[PDB]
């Protein structure tokens, strides 16, 4: 029915793409359209939902849905520290960019030789949170979902513990891993079947607490 | 009304992205929207038009225009080659990458290395040269696209002109009063601001002009 009544969400959806000058980048091929999900199905469920939307400019704003819209992978990180306080749930589905050039020309850059990028790591949102809630700087935050493209249960396992998020949706093969050992199969089908098991996998979760 | 009609057009647009791995890429930020509108007012006065496309905004292929889809800088080349001696006018619009990574993996990547790059080819500069050797006998129009602005090696009209100079194609149409429209024979014309569809209306009316002189 409307499990998520007066719950308090913010999602990341999207790629990031990192400037190599004012019209160059370096992007990834994510639709964030499995994030827009995500959203629309718990605004659909009662959720009091914010969206950090990257490279989706395509995409239909979900209904219900305030949007906050964000270009780099730091400027993700500057609206997650924003928004996070305020949310009970968060939800990272955006493809963040794992690194980014070192120097960004300020100007479109122009005839022997060619350049290599020199690349320096972006900050870890997903992480950053994980180690501000259990800083006690998020009271707020019931439930951390992490997203990871990956035997899979090899590595989704280990990611889901070296990120210390309480979710872990791995390819979306598709998994919903719990930090409470819980694991199961996410049957390969569409993006709103997807968003509904995991959104009822997070209101599960916010049941058992 | 049909202006172009029989004139077999190929069409290129949006901007391309160069793989360094399955999901991630080196991309810019074009929009394709006016090359497209340009594919879009070609087909409506009667040409064949064939528009190849890269990364767009998002954009719906037009109607009763023949679509060719690719990625990087090399399948456009590629792409080109294929579908030039049919063309009749080559409307260079996109946003060719002059670089790709020198490795691509054909897996993810989860400290790093640079990326090394290698040259892409200037796939408008080929196709003058192409017809100025015999080898485009059908190809009496080729337009170039450049975005050029005012800086401290020269104005925005230096920067222009030294452009069409070096490509050496009929027209170049330069964005930057909304830009340019340069002739190979030394004709300029400010390019008024409008919508998408307004600007590829003078755009295609240049076009058809320089088509009626040559
Ligand atoms: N700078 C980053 C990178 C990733 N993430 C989040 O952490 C998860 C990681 O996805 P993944 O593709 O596995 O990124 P990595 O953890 O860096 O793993 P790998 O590089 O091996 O792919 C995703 O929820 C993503 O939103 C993040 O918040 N900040
Ligand atoms: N590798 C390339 C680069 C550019 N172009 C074409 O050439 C025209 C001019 O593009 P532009 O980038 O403006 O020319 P460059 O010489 O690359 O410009 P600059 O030297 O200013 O970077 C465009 O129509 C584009 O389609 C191309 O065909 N192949
Ligand atoms: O030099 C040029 O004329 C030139 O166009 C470029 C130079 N770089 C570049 C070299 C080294 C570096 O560290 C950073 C940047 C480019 C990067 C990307 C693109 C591009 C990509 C996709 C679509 C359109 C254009 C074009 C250029
Ligand atoms: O079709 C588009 O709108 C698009 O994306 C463009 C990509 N280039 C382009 C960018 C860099 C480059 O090196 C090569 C090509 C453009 C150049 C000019 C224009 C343009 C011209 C006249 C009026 C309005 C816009 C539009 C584009
Ligand atoms: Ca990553
Ligand atoms: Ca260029």
């Amino acid at each position: 029915h409307h499990d998520m009544a007066g719950v308090k969400a913010l999602v990341t959806a999207g790629g990031t793409r990192e400037p190599l000058d004012p019209v160059r980048f370096i992007g990834n091929r994510s639709s964030g359209k499995q994030g827009y999900a995500v959203a629309r199905v718990l605004a659909q469920r009662g959720a009091d939902v914010t969206l950090i939307a990257g490279n989706t400019a395509g995409l239909i704003d979900p209904a219900g849905v305030e949007m906050v819209h964000i270009g780099s992978a730091t400027q993700l990180r500057d609206a997650v520290s924003k928004h996070a306080p305020d949310a009970n749930v968060l939800v990272m589905a955006a493809a963040v960019a794992d690194f980014r050039p070192a120097h960004v020309a300020a100007a479109k850059i122009k005839a022997s030789e060619p350049s290599s990028i020199d690349l320096v790591r972006n900050d870890d949102v997903l992480a950053g949170a994980v180690r501000a809630r259990a800083d006690g700087q998020l009271p707020n935050m019931r439930a951390i979902v992490g997203f990871a493209a990956e035997d899979v249960l090899f590595h989704a396992r280990a990611k889901l513990e070296r990120k210390g998020c309480d979710l872990l949706v791995v390819n979306a093969d598709g998994w919903l891993l719990s930090a409470d050992g819980t694991e199961s199969a996410l049957e390969h089908g569409s993006k709103t079947l997807m968003a509904t098991r995991i959104v009822d996998s997070i209101a599960a979760f916010l049941k058992s607490q």
